[PDB]
């Protein structure tokens, strides 16, 4: 296996189309040891992760509760044992109110609304960095995940500032890793189907957002060299895998992109 | 003059040695009327404004106040005549807690701090254009000050991950400006000694972080192909002054460097 | 008038939708003094820059020719009268034999024409800088015209590689024009319909590649936040003229888009 | 192996300090199968590749020679077993003539000789392809060695612009590569200790451009989160084995970063 042997913390699952769910699959089927965290709904996501093809203990964290950082490191010592270090750590976690997205009016997000989005979006992968660097082995991988926020676009909004803000923390963060050994990336990934952006297409966030953005998974595919499917996270999971192998070590507070190549092509 | 006939408000000057107050000046020298914003400290800004050119109305405005915000628009109209409008909007604003900056490890700064900052650093810009559009001329002009953040650097911190988000912000502005035929850019500006530049040097921050901005400025004019005057901010207020004019009608969105050049050179 | 008082030379005018006749005549306007270059048809440049609001010696100027470039100094002087020297610099210069664009497979292009192009699009620009530099006062200003070339597209082919490799010799530039106190930077323009491009959109390269660029024409108007007029190349001669000017005193090695804001925007 | 069961062309190799050389090392050692292709010296080629732990067909290939290129597929064909097709193509190749680097003044470089930098440098990469595409496997992938060049840089100069180039060149192979559902990328790898960079800051450009490239180096290692050690091409080969293995399968004319992360980090 590729992760043979590594020990790896893997948050932001939350159902079985998460991309989180999926890198957990590709990592287990390459050889990883798992530790789990989930939010909120903690009963579900035990259910949801059963499917996984090992078992992983599952601990329960909300990167906006500071005990819950305070005592992860002891919670994911106690689950893999202690004189165990983890190589590796996937940050898959993020979220805006409704109001910083969509046909919502930019100018009409309430600070208070971006501020949460900005917490989990982009704050929280210097959180998990801080809880869990202690604990982590020399040649270690901490990741996140990204979607290109270089330019700006319809409809992502507020969230696309929570990306630019989370690229720049993400090049801090490897300043700190870097101390203890360890590598820290971002991988940007295309659109990608899960339950909320399907919502999304479905009109949940008004019928302008949602024509944009069909539009804008279209406009992928096309750009792509390679073609673009938004059903499929598995290209997504095999990257983070790549990122959090030996096979990357000397790429830190960098941006893998695994996108199709649309970036590089403008039409 | 450049700006012969423009109307424009200018925020963020509390010393003679702001930013803001080298941009009024050269403003004014080029036949701009100007209407001026002030936080906090009102009876010391006006007594450093009574040294501009010429004279100008001080409205106050706390970008954190939705009070001030909401009637910001009113207040202008109010100080310079109803049925004038503005041509020119200069966002010159800047904050981030001690605990973001500075030897203060990174990893401990409290997310109502970063918060903080990131309010009056970035979102503030959409804030205003919000505030101000609906008072804007065709082939109007909104600028912010701006410092390079696409690599990370040592003590800055936290105030690097907010001009990230400001950037970001910049692009979503103009998107809505531009329905008002305004455009909207930064200016990346290289060091400049004003008076929180020198305390840092001076070690406010710690010996540490002091050095390290010292050694920062010496680098930057080493780099620039032109040279770096760090005490000189009249390159930079000149710059502003070019997007504020006729002279850049199809820039937007986008992102000026008044810098020595420094950003375009490795060593 | 912005430029009251500078001397500027001017190269790549052949007709009047030339980008170049309409930096020539913005200049004019704004009060500079302007020497003319042209290449080959020299009655044909000189009958078409007649109709410049002033009139303006005209030498010529083969970029591949090491005589012209030994020479044109000389020549320059002579034009402008001994004991006086340029102010700014205009390179407006681009080729790519039609082998390296349009339907033409990009493997198919043979290096001897890919060669050409880069010599004349790219090499060039250091060139001209070289044959000038001597003959430039401090605070002067060298300007190059750019096309973005940080994607691929469809079509463009080498002549994009060409200017990839122009925005690495503008940064080698800088470093040299520096010593004199002289600046050098590219604007990145917008689609424009000269004569070329109309010829390309109605087949002249093909009918795939007339489909293409019209597209990407279109495309760029809808994406400018403040849109884009591909037959109305003003704006783009402003911008030119801003940065001959006083006025980005601090900018250098750098590329200044006036592409209506497209490139910030991905959708 | 990471490698297991591949077929992969690796260009490049002169000594046993080439970065194809330990590139060679690595893959066979993760179970691929090589075959090599050397220019001009190859008694000495064939000596050298002898320490790879596996044996490997030796190819003749000068990337100026059109022969060569026309004949390359069909030799490369008989070497591995006619109904075999090659997984991945190596571009490890790269020259410009000592009068465009160096102390050599940026501007004293002729022409001829940049054209001749950039054919083996960056058009090269574009012939490769060609050659190669047509046998190549679905899921493949070509990948090419690159310096950033995004910001200039002393002594390097002319190669600088090839690198611009060749990066330029990279996204218009991935449009032709995807067709072949294959990917094209290239690595940016730090400065690593070869003969020829060792000759380098030895002096034998120059004294003045030794001692820049000493101070390039030496900044390098210091920016680096987590260190760079120019004597250790180990890094970079893996990094160019996880672009050729199936783990990257969504990256295409891009550009990982082997380097540290220094070009992350400012200071
Ligand atoms: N879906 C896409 O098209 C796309 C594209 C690129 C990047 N991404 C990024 O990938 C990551 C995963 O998103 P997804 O598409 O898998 O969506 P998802 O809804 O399946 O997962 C997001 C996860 O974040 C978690 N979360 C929200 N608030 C939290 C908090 N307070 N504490 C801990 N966890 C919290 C949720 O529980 C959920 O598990 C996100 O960062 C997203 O921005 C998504
Ligand atoms: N000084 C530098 O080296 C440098 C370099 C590049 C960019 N910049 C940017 O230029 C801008 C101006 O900074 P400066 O260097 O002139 O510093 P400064 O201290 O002189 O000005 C900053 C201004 O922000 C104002 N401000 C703070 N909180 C506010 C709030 N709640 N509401 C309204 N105003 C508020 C202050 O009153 C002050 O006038 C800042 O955005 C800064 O980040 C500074
Ligand atoms: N037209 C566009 O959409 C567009 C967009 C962005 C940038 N540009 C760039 O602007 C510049 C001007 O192009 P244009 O659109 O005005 O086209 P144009 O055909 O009007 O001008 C190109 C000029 O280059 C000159 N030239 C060619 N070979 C020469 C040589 N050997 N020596 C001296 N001069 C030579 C021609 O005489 C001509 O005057 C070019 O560099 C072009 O790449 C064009
Ligand atoms: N050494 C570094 O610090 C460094 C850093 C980043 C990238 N690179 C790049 O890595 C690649 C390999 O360089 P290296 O450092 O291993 O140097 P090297 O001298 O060991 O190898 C360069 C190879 O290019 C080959 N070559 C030259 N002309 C050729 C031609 N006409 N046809 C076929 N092959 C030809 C040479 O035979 C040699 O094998 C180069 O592209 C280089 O630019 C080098």
């Amino acid at each position: 296996g590729l992760l043979d042997g590594k020990r790896i913390l893997v948050s932001g699952i939350i159902t079985d189309s998460s991309i989180a769910f999926h890198i957990a699959r590709v990592a287990q089927e390459q050889g990883a040891q798992l530790v789990l965290t989930g939010f909120d709904r903690l009963r579900l996501i035990q259910r949801i992760t059963d499917r996984l093809p090992a078992k992983a203990p599952l601990l329960e964290l909300d990167v906006q509760n500071e005990e819950h950082l305070a005592s992860l490191a002891g919670r994911v010592t106690e689950a893999i044992g202690a004189g165990n270090k983890l190589d590796g750590v996937v940050h898959s976690i993020g979220f805006m109110p409704q109001t910083g997205m969509g046909i919502n009016p930019f100018f009409d997000a309430p600070y208070a609304d971006v501020s949460k989005g900005i917490h989990i979006s982009a704050y929280s992968y210097a959180s998990m960095a801080k809880a869990l660097l202690p604990i982590m082995n020399p040649g270690g991988s901490i990741v996140g995940m990204d979607f290109d926020p270089s330019r700006a676009m319809p409809a992502y909004n507020w969230m696309t500032v929570a990306k630019s803000a989370l690229e720049s923390v993400n090049r801090f963060v490897a300043r700190e890793a870097g101390k203890y050994g360890v590598r820290s990336n971002l991988v940007a990934a295309g659109p990608i189907r899960t339950l909320a952006m399907s919502a999304i297409v479905g009109g949940a966030l008004g019928e302008e957002a949602g024509a944009q953005i069909q539009l804008l998974e279209e406009g992928w595919d096309q750009r792509a060299p390679i073609g673009w499917n938004m059903k499929d996270a598995t290209p997504v999971a095999k990257t983070v895998c790549a990122l959090l192998s030996d096979w990357l070590p000397a790429t830190t507070g960098d941006i893998i992109y695994a996108d199709g190549g649309a970036h590089t092509q403008l039409l």
